[PDB]
């Protein structure tokens, strides 16, 4: 498939509350690209601390959401849509590079992740791309993550 | 103003985390109507329990977000954008009627509140309308509130 | 089928969890007819952080929710008795809410008593109406229709 | 000096806030002698996520903490009456806890009643003792010595 | 030495009431040395207190209890997740509690408990909580180990 | 040393996004050594991951940025809570980050940051995060202080 909803995400990604930062996948090309998004609302606990009277979605959490998008792409490219294989996998950050934040992200924003596979070798996936709001680039990132069997 | 952001909503409504359920106001016509919305994301605490493995935005919180939008409309109709007067006012919701839920609301939805003034007599404000996702009606409700002093 | 049920039993019947399980105990239950339950109100609830600062008021919409959950417990047990194995495959959906009145604010230290009677029921669809009470006084009234559905 | 206090008044005297304000209402207060207060216990508390999964039990040490807070309220108001301005400059710090006994588990749906009495007081040092009760049954006992300290 | 993953398999306590992060020492029937890290990033500090974070004294005691229970359990049955699920460690009494120094974010809260006495399933433990070599609290505790249902 | 009370007077971050507990070394316009304790009793571990607590790599980086922020604030205006209270901090860039060892409950997460470059409100720092003398992460970042 090309479109996946929160139920599908919960079945593939190991991340849970308050660290599951992808809400919906709009397009997916195996081994190539993913487009997904997270809705940004005031009703998130991060906003209590970042910052009082000035809610700004943390830049590092944008990068995290981009990584989880790459991780969803990584897993399904490897095993397809298989929750039973998925439930015992974990995802580790290995590197982060060339990230630039251009526009602050705030409550009411639809934070759209666009990742493209730059290089992959087995469990090691290197993706790069942008986060977008209303068609504009708010962030750029390059990252490398590893899929690993939980032990 | 016509469009109000979270910064402005925080200065008018007393509601705070985890009970502020309006993120942005896109349309406002004094004494007539409001269009506002709240983004729905999995990263909300309510989804821990409603329900495990099946995230569905509570219907009662849709109604609550509709009430908050009605309240913002009422207050701004009376005083406009006035944070100082906002601190001295309470909007007490007295009744809720004719509410119907047609489509469930889930993480990834942009929950749009459409409310209009149905009746305004003195301190009493009667408002009603719909919640919409992607142009479709997901809920409807009528609500009555009283303006009072804090 | 007993008349009194405690949190451990409610937990095995209702699909609701923290922070949306708003019934603590069932005191009276009549299959297909009526239920009396309650939820204790304490300052130590996260909801009071934003409703409101320096003025804790239990949200009216959450009173309606608690009445629905009471109704749902009546619905499940009426249909299947105390059966955690069947209950576990189900969720509850709100269909309608009507005739709600908020008469008295609910605050920390209140014992929120839910009184619901069955107005109509057929299969999975249940219509209930009643009041929320604190120290024998009506704090709110509501009518609502809910449906029990497979979680698929 | 009143004998009944609600959450609004407790907030003005105690510095404790969420998730560590564990007294909801004061029912009796006699200066220098005693206090009867309570906290409602509900499933809708974060503490129950971890204590314990599938079996909600109110932590015994939190019962003690609530007894201490009731004791601290009694101590302060005995000396200054209901004085929010001065309360804001003072803090009750507990030095010792003794003879704690847990008799009955406290669960969601319980009204946890604190009964504290003054065993000894001289100036800022207050020694109190008593019980936590549910339905007139002693669920815990404790003795503690407190210190009315400067906040700065 | 036991790490968080081991602790989680023995104790039924979960967030926000698991208050032991690591066990550095354990001598069966004798003593335990364990610790909990204190960080500002804990929900307790929102209310205890605003503008002045202080780790609650009762939670220091809870951490000592949890340490004492871990000692008593592993003394009898060792590292056994299967049996752990069949047992309950409930605390009957606490006594001789003294708070000496306030515990704040940045502290490594170290629990030192010894077995004072035990007979059957009743275990009396006691000791101190320590930060950087100083006693911040002390307590005696009595537990009963029972069958879980 | 600067304690949490002092950290709160300078940094605008609050719970659950204040990820520095203590400042052990400060040298204006040069370097900072700080740390955060890692405990199981943090909300993030509920989702990262269930049954396997691992402190998020991105939050290691955030903790380093906040450490570098504290260095920036004080190098600019000294210990001045009055000025600090009007400001917030924006991430501008992140580069050359590598994670070596997972960070778990029980770890003392120590941040070492030196200034690479600064001009006005814009500060570029870089360094490492360490647990028990071992480098668990490297990073470079640029932040902006704003009214
Ligand atoms: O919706 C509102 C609301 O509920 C309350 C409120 C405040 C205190 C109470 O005790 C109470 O019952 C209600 O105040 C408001 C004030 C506004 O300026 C706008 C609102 O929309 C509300
Ligand atoms: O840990 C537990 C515990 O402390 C108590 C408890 C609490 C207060 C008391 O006064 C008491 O006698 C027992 O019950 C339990 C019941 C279980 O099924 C499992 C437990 O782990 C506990
Ligand atoms: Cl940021
Ligand atoms: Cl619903
Ligand atoms: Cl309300
Ligand atoms: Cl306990
Ligand atoms: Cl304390
Ligand atoms: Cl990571």
């Amino acid at each position: 498939q090309s479109q996946f909803f929160i139920e599908h995400i919960l079945q593939i990604l190991p991340h849970r509350y308050p660290m599951l930062l992808v809400d919906r996948i709009t397009e997916l090309q195996a081994n190539q690209k993913i487009v997904a998004y997270k809705n940004i609302t005031f009703n998130e606990d991060v906003f209590n601390g970042h910052f009082p009277n000035k809610p700004i979605f943390p830049g590092v959490l944008i990068v995290e959401g981009m990584a989880q998008s790459g991780g969803f792409l990584a897993f399904t490219s490897l095993w397809g849509f298989d929750p039973e294989i998925a439930k015992t996998k974990i995802v580790y950050f290995m590197t982060i590079d060339k990230v630039k934040f251009r526009i602050p992200v705030t409550p009411g924003d639809r934070l759209e992740y666009h990742l493209e596979v730059l290089k992959h070798k087995g469990m090691i996936w290197q993706v790069g791309g942008t986060a977008q709001v209303d068609g504009k680039v708010v962030a750029e990132a390059e990252l490398k993550a590893m899929i690993a069997e939980r032990e």
